């Protein structure tokens, strides 16, 4: 689990969104596995606005942060799960690293801020849903 809190927004994995996230829906994209909902309290996370390909992510299945090299956002084929059938997920970045389903929501960060959140894994790979293109999260 895990969320990004920026301004009056809350960014989560779409498959993990609650009834409250859906009742206060701002934007959602099934092909990206993202959902943004509105919050009353002001969040103070900083979103990165860059093209970095190195950063650090939090892996709850190991209680550790890991430094990783990751690919640029792209259309990557993702095997079926109980939340989605086999499909292409867009704006997805892969790294060599450990990732389990319960790890979804762990933040990936570079020196500029939050890059994205854990969304996929398996075969020794970890996939992050990118958030750097969502410029409206800051306004
Ligand atoms: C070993 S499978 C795995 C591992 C880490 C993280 C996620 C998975 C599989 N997964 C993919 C998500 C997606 N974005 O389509 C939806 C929920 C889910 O459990
Ligand atoms: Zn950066």
């Amino acid at each position: 689990s895990g969320a990004i809190y920026v301004g009056n927004y809350r960014v989560v994995n779409r498959h993990l969104a609650t009834h409250n996230d859906w009742a206060n829906l701002v934007w959602e994209d099934s092909s990206r596995d993202l959902l943004v909902s509105s919050t009353t309290a002001q969040g103070c996370d900083t979103i990165a606005r860059c093209d970095c390909q190195t950063g650090v992510y939090y892996c709850s299945s190991r209680r550790k942060h890991y430094p990783v090299s990751f690919s640029k956002p792209s259309l990557i084929f993702v095997e079926a799960s109980e939340y989605y059938p086999a499909r292409y997920q867009s704006h997805l970045m892969l790294a060599v690293g450990h990732s389990e389903p319960g790890d979804c929501g762990g933040i990936l960060r570079c020196q500029h801020g939050v890059v994205g959140i854990v969304s996929t894994g398996g075969n020794g790979l970890v996939g992050f849903a990118d958030v750097r293109d969502l410029l409206w999260l800051d306004e």
